[PDB]
């Protein structure tokens, strides 16, 4: 299932790689003035009706995983994604058809993150591979179901659900 | 989700909340992977509660009609761009009733250019990042595996009867 980046960097041509990024930004915002949002975190509704992360396939044209991640993101998200670069320091995990899924996480400013939302419609893949961007609600509502717990009952691509949870875990959100 | 006629629903007493939601759609000729027809761009939204639904909201006695209230909530939910059309009584579709809420549904044909400006602008709506977590188009196809596209979309969590309201409008749009 899961493996080391070197372990997977080491692999024959019978494997290709994908790169995906969880973009996040602190948020002092408060739903209804009462419920702290904590962080804005983007996901995308994909062409198959499943929730996933931005990025995509890295191919022989790329000098590295990050060059392919950042290229995929310019195309999926638009020009606001070139305000920053995802680097190896933002890498998190690799997972295994015959595909290795690399996963990254990049802290943005709320301002940067908002610019990415604002420009996402003009992106090439908008209204095609990507049906739109959504933020992950990080709270649980007063009924004990609304919010994250219900968000987590949606359809997710691949291992995106588990990537999400691990990263939230690692943000101190359980 | 027991149904109501619009007149009856309007007759209901001072102890009911009324909500109004709108399915905004334009025809779209494009093809996914240049081979799979989109047919229409139809807007839905990810709500604060992690459920998919339609733009709209509460309507109160301070609204001179359900329509005025819907256009007001549409402006809150999606921004300036939505002011460029009014959703009127002719676009009305159905009303449903738990806790003395009545929920009214509209469907409104926009021009593809109008629908885009709505998405382009939604990041500036008051509710964006609050009640509205972002917009999404409904995928109307089913993909070669017979599960991706629409039928997987339908397995996501929906608020109220948005699934039913959606499915209803797709049927009335003539989609099998
Ligand atoms: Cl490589
Ligand atoms: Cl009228």
């Amino acid at each position: 299932r899961r493996l080391e980046l070197g372990e997977a960097l080491a692999l024959g041509s019978g494997w290709r790689h994908v790169c995906h990024a969880l973009l996040y930004a602190p948020d002092p915002g408060m739903l209804f003035g009462r419920i702290p949002l904590r962080y804005a975190i983007l996901m995308q509704m994909r062409f198959d009706g499943r929730l996933g992360f931005p990025g995509g396939s890295v191919d022989t044209q790329d000098r590295s995983l990050e060059d392919g991640l950042n290229r995929e993101l310019r195309e999926e998200l638009g020009e606001a994604a070139a305000a920053f670069r995802v680097e190896r320091t933002d890498y998190r995990s690799s997972h295994v058809p015959r595909v290795v899924a690399h996963f990254y996480a990049k802290r943005l400013t709320l301002e940067e993150l908002l610019a990415v939302e604002a420009g996402a419609t003009r992106a090439k893949d908008h209204g095609l591979e990507v049906l739109g961007l959504v933020r992950v609600p990080l709270y649980t509502l007063r009924d004990g179901v609304g919010g994250l717990p219900t968000f987590l009952e949606n359809s997710f691509i691949g291992s995106a659900r588990e990537q999400l949870l691990e990263a939230l875990q690692d943000l101190g959100l359980l």
